[PDB]
């Protein structure tokens, strides 16, 4: 194994282990928010060592970056002992990456092409609202993200919501096609940074949260964990979808609003209208609630180009950068 170091804080790294996965295993934080490397938010400045670049594709990681010594913590695997540079915040304790002995407790249609997964697991897991697993696909070896909709103490059963991509290794031909109660389920978590700062660092400050699809499944972890520590605070959540089809939970989503009188859930339909709901897509409905999303924070999870739209629009009607958060469902193929 070879050593190494960021933030003063040193791991030991197996020769064919990423950087990314040796930090988080020793439970060392440094950013990251995919493990596959199209985020590109584990990129670091290798100071002294030596890596290989694995799979990091050229849009993530420029030749001329990697000239001038930078690399993604997630596709680079030390040649030497290595020290490297991340963010300010990197070397901090996170949760433990851990492997998990994951069991299917249950799988459920609970909406058009939408699945809910329940996996058990042997020991407790610690984790933020907002994280995701790793999974890996039986026979196939494909690894793919699955966020918790979880809150911090459902410990020990990991909410999954799957949406049915056509075709597709995981989905189609798997989740949708062979799943069943009782199968064993190979399993890595936590990763991911979408979730909420420290309590202390929270000023109860209003939210909108924006779901295309299953995007809606951290939203449902981080929701519920906001309106824990400030039940009065204002949360605003949108459900962009085709259609009244593909909506789910909806009496989960009516019970948190009876008891929160600032939540807010509300379903966009862009493609099959229904006089009961929202038209459009759900970015636009949030403009047209709140014009003015100044002293907002915003979070956004779904396909990546809705999300860096959405993100653009909050800017645009003068919502901070550092108060906009990022989830990519970005594909792995
Ligand atoms: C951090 C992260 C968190 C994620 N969390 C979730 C989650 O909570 N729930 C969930 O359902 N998915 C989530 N995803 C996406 C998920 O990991 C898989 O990519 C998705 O389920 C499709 O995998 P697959 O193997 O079935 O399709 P693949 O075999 O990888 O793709 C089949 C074909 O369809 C294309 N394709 C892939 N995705 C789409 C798509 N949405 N729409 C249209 N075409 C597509 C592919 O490029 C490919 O050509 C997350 C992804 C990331 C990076
Ligand atoms: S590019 Fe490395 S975690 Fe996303
Ligand atoms: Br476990
Ligand atoms: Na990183």
């Amino acid at each position: 194994t070879f050593a190494v170091s960021v933030g003063g804080r040193r791991v030991d790294c197996e020769p064919g282990q990423t950087l990314l996965e040796a930090f988080l295993r020793g439970g060392v934080w440094m950013p990251n928010s995919c493990n596959q490397g199209t985020c590109g938010t584990c990129k670091l400045q290798v100071l002294s060592g030596e890596v290989d670049h694995g799979g990091a594709p050229e849009d993530t990681l420029s030749a001329e970056e990697r000239a001038s010594g930078l690399a993604l913590a997630c596709q680079a695997r030390p040649l030497a002992d290595t020290e490297v540079r991340s963010t300010a915040d990197a070397g901090r304790v996170t949760h433990p990456l851990r492997d998990l002995t994951a069991t299917v407790l249950e799988v459920a249609d609970i909406a058009r092409d939408t699945r809910r997964v329940l996996l058990g697991l042997a020991e407790p897991l610690a984790f933020e609202a907002g994280q995701y697993v790793e999974l890996v696909v039986p026979g196939s070896g494909a690894r793919r993200q699955y966020s918790l909709a979880n809150t911090a103490d459902e410990d020990k059963v990991l909410e999954l919501h799957v949406r049915r991509v056509p075709g597709g290794v995981a989905t189609d031909g798997w989740l949708f096609d062979g799943l069943a109660a009782g199968d064993r389920v190979e399993a890595t978590g936590p990763l991911g940074d979408f979730h909420l700062p420290p309590p202390d660092e929270d000023d109860g400050g209003p939210m909108v949260l924006i779901g295309g699809g299953t995007g809606l499944a951290p939203l449902v972890g981080i929701a519920r964990t906001a309106l824990a520590r400030h039940p009065s605070r204002e949360v605003l959540l949108y459900h962009g979808v085709r259609g009244a089809a593909d909506l789910y939970d909806l009496g989960r989503f009516a019970e948190i609003a009876e008891e929160h009188p600032g939540f807010r859930f509300v379903p966009v339909l862009s493609d099959e209208p229904d006089p009961a709901y929202r038209g459009g897509f759900p970015t636009d409905a949030f403009v047209e609630d709140v014009p003015s999303g100044r002293g907002w924070s915003g979070w956004l999870c779904g396909p990546p180009a809705m999300v860096e739209a959405g993100v653009k629009a909050f800017k645009r009607r003068r919502m901070s950068p550092r108060r906009i958060h990022r989830e990519k469902f970005t594909p792995a193929s």
